[PDB]
């Protein structure tokens, strides 16, 4: 890159050289189509039923998509026995007792389980009927949950573009990235019937083709959405562009001042130049320029003579007149110039506002590093951007927490595995107990 | 629709004709004002409590409205014999018996154990599952509720948005400020024409690129703002669109171009002139102008398209001395001045060279050309076509599971223990009445 | 306040008086950096997991980030008796031991099933429960991912449809907060403070924000804020109309319409011209221009408001031969210029018609004047109020309900079934006993 600017005394006006050109001649259609991915819905009831977000979603975004469409258009023996009979009378009475007490011991526990089991009941009866209905009600409010972030996720592209196109009532310009992405816009380039180098320059500078393009919405339909991407094109690259800017001249010996009207961009078109009335139609990138034929006004190489003469055969060079002293000053693209006149008091201040300069009632011109501030009589003029604080924003980072419930099986299957200890145990002491009565007759 | 160009080669300019004006003098004011759906927050315990879904969404909302808040300012035979057998036999049971005592036990403690495991199993669910069941369904109901939020309330944050990001002024008039339905009977309030109102209603687009939105006044639970629609105070006049290239001259040293280009559109007796783009736009072949800060002119402008110098009118120009070549494309074709050395070149549609420039000044139009080139420059008559790009989509899935309990299984099995209860509960009754029989 | 407009009658022109000027001169950089709040993923497993949100939204997000980042480049006997009774006794027994096997199978099944109680919730249920208690940990850290980020995305949107450049600085780029301390921090005098800090609308539509630099974490960017170099000078806007009552020195006819509209507003000594609106906006009686493009110009220029025609001031105006009639649209009223053949009228509020015009060029106001027509063209001179619509929004319902178990009641059957075993051991307790005193 190569620019400077030069500045003419005798002019009271300043050029900036070293620019490259690229002009618009044309366009460049393409049509961008997009499937939306659609939810089919799944009807079961979720937590609460007046909730239903899926179908609102759909709506949400269904109307969206109809709005837009409207922008188209007992005996006892005696003697003897004796005794002994009644000592069994007596043994096989505590039997009776002890069985009796046994009997009830057994209806104790029948009762005793007749109750467990009543309540084994209900614990499932919990679980099946109160439990597990609103379990799988949780199960589907997910669902839909997923189901609908899902849909906006991955419908972004075009959720962006239907917005967009809602805020603009269907044109844009910048072609945003969601309406062309870098890979297509690269792409389209490519497809473009241009030369090799014009290619490289678009791509090398994508941001000032997305600022010249536009996005037209084309048709909307619930599950496509398509719209037509305009392009410019270029008709020349590479010519020498410069900018003009001007500031009022006056004499001294008083009495005229002059100040040339065209300023703005001039820049070589087919051996003929080309100038853009206001800033408007040029857009510029280091020292690459893009402007746009429409509106220009093509003129003779000899109006370059204007910026030493004004007056001269050749070019009659538009200017405007006054009878009094005016002073001011006018910001370059590399400096400033100053027009200090009659009584006004002019001054150039550096970096920290120390005053370097100090104007002799005429028409000069400074420069970055030397200047940073000039004023004229009560305005001051910035010829620097003024830098200052930074603001700075902080964020931490955030948590994904979940803590998953389990259960004690092995150690409760021990304790199961032990009640059949039990009952194993049980049965075999009645295999045991029955053998003996079966020995009995 | 006629839409036309004549072009003339007298004063190397081009006109395009048969446009229908519609002119803006005024605005018409409506005030639109929306109520917030407001969240009433519930006070539960998610799954982690340090998330709060609502309480978050309702300050990232109310925030935002803050910000913008700031912007507006038998009895026999030897006997004794039996005795003894029997003594053994009494002897026998009491063993016995006591073996039954001990399975009672056994059993006895088997029950006392899963009954004990019973009680566990139920204060899994009650104390450690169903908390945190319950949980979910809080954090559920929060989710639910802030999706519904933002969809319920979603065209009132649309605008928060775009207020937001212009400083509390628009233009287009989205979708989100006023709905078709909205703009069309407002439409229809308007104190105008029949006619007027029709156009307006079949151009929608256009209305509300020409609209503004000015934001009101915003409170937590309601926004309000201004629409700002235009008002035209004439249609159906004939509109015109001029472009121009520089036209030089022979015998020796002069080059014209007409300096005034753009829309040229009458109105009442005298003809309003519009000199940047900007103020225009168009669709097919209607046009709408902003008279803001047309200039008003006298027919006599007209004699300029064929003349330039002529009594009536003094016409606007500029002025070289020296050859100038360019080409200037129109509506409906293009113009081609070329001068002195420069080469001139007009191709079709594949590129094929149909016409060669004679050193003066021509128009040539859409079919038949395509391009036209001067010296190194080149420039389309029409948008050259390219290249459709697609960009596919799949359906996404509702994959939901329901999980579901042997019910009817589990039943039968305890319906069935009571067998075995009921049925041991018999025997014993059995076992007594032989007992009630020993005395 | 004190806004005026005078007209000039003999110039066909209004001027608007009382404003007061702030006038760009420079420009203030801020460099604004914006951490992103990051998420690290919890690699559970959720119900259903082709389901992925976190994976999912950080994608999306990393992408528009790498989309960003490319912009940039009889009867019986005693002993029969007994024996009888022992024969009884084992039968009873026999029963008792049936009745002991039935209860034993019978709990042997209760217990079979059980398990199957607590396998269902181990294996089957709880799984899924805490599947569910993931996909939630998920959708909380996604939306919880978007509610803190809130600000960064908005940007990054902003920047994406701008491609890294926006006017108006929304209220996203700068808070009013950090406005208001960034103008404290700017070079200028402390009325200047004052001023920008109560018009920040204004001020942020005249400022920019350039997109720095993005990486996946980190945005940054550049604001650029106005500089003044002049207040409170008086500034005036200028609106103009045709003119066909004129002479010059012998020189009869001519209409004239005043070129030069728009913006004058005092710079040091001499006077500062803005050519279009554009360049300036205007909140009451405070007025903001740019610099520029701006023409300087002499006080000289005013008598341009009295005569147009004299010494000290060629005055830019333009020409034509023929009447031409139309009306122009002033900040506080209207100029109307009526000629030759036309009709023009001056109605009010209601339509009654006020005045009707004397072949020549006068000025009216707002209330008396609602409405001029000339011909067949109608001009508001007020904006027409119409129509409020009202949207109404209903509140939103947080719906939950908690589970609950009846624990006590349970509890009760149990330590109640205790009562039984403990009952039945007793039972047992009892008949040992009483057989430890048999032998
Ligand atoms: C969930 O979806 C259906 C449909 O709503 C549920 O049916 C509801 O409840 C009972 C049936 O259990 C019916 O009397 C009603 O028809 C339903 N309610 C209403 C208000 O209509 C059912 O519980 C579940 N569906 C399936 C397929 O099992
Ligand atoms: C209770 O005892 C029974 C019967 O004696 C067991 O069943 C058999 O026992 C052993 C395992 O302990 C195996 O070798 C056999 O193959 C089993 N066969 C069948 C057909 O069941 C029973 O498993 C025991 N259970 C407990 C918990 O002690
Ligand atoms: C177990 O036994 C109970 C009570 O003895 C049964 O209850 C029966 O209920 C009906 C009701 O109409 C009565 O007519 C009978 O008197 C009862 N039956 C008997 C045999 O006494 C109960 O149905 C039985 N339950 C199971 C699960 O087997
Ligand atoms: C069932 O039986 C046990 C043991 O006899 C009871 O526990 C005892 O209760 C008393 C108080 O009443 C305490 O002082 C003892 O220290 C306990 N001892 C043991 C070994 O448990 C038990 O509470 C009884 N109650 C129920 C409701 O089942
Ligand atoms: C769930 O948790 C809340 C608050 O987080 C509970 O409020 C508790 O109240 C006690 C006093 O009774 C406080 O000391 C504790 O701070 C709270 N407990 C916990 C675990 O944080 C309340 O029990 C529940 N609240 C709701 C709304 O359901
Ligand atoms: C949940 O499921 C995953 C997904 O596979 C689990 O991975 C387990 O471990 C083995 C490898 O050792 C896998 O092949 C199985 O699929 C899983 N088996 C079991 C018994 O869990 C993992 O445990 C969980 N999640 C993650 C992120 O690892
Ligand atoms: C650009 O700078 C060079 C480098 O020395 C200088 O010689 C020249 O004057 C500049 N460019 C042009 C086009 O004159």
């Amino acid at each position: 890159q190569n620019i400077t600017e030069e500045f003419y005394q005798s002019t009271c006006s300043a050029v900036s050289k070293g620019y490259l050109s690229a002009l618009r001649t044309g366009w460049y259609t393409s049509v961008i189509t997009i499937e939306l991915s659609n939810i089919k819905e799944n009807k079961c009831n979720g937590t609460d039923a007046k909730v239903k977000l899926i179908k609102q979603e759909l709506d949400k975004y269904k109307n969206a998509v109809t709005e837009l469409q409207l922008l188209m258009q007992s005996a006892i023996a005696s003697g003897v026995a004796v005794s002994k009979v009644l000592h069994l009378e007596g043994e096989v009475n505590k039997i009776k007792s002890a069985l009796l007490s046994t009997n009830k011991a057994v209806v104790s526990l029948s009762n005793g389980v007749s109750v467990l089991t009543s309540k084994v009941l209900d614990l499932k009866n919990y679980i099946d009927k109160q439990l597990l209905p609103i379990v799988n009600k949780q199960s589907c409010s997910i669902s839909n949950i997923e189901t609908v972030i899902e849909f906006q996720q991955k419908n972004n592209r075009l959720l962006e573009i239907t917005r967009e196109f809602s805020v603009n009532a269907g044109v844009t310009t910048p072609v945003s990235t969601y309406m062309l992405t870098n890979s297509e816009l690269l792409s389209l380039i490519n497809d473009m019937p241009i030369t090799n180098d014009q290619k490289k320059l678009m791509s090398n500078n994508v941001q000032i083709v997305r600022q010249q393009s536009y996005s037209i919405m084309s048709i909307i339909k619930e599950e496509v959405l398509a719209y037509v991407v305009q392009l410019p094109l270029y008709g020349v690259i590479d010519t020498p562009c410069w900018k003009l800017h001007t500031s009022p001249l006056c004499t001294t010996n008083s009495n005229i001042c002059l100040t040339r009207t065209d300023r703005g961009w001039y820049c070589d078109n087919a051996g003929s130049v080309s100038f853009f009335p206001q800033a408007e139609t040029c857009k510029v990138q280091s020292n690459r320029v893009f402007c746009d034929t429409m509106n220009s006004l093509t003129l003779p190489s000899e109006v370059n003579l204007c910026n030493v003469d004004i007056f001269n055969p050749k070019y009659d060079c538009k200017i405007m007149t006054s009878k009094t002293d005016v002073s001011s000053s006018v910001i370059t693209s590399l400096g400033a110039i100053v027009s200090c006149y009659g009584k006004t008091k002019c001054t150039a201040s550096n970096k920290n506002r120390g005053i370097i300069k100090t104007f002799s009632n005429g028409c000069d011109y400074v420069s970055n590093k030397g200047v940073d501030t000039v004023s004229v009589g009560n305005t001051l003029y910035y010829v620097n951007k003024q830098e200052g604080k930074s603001l700075y924003v902080k964020g931490e980072p955030i948590i994904n927490f979940y803590d998953p419930l389990v259960f004690p099986s092995d150690e409760f299957d021990a304790s199961i595995s032990q009640v059949n200890e039990k009952i194993n145990q049980s049965l075999a002491f009645i295999r045991k107990s029955d053998e003996l009565l079966h020995n009995v007759n």
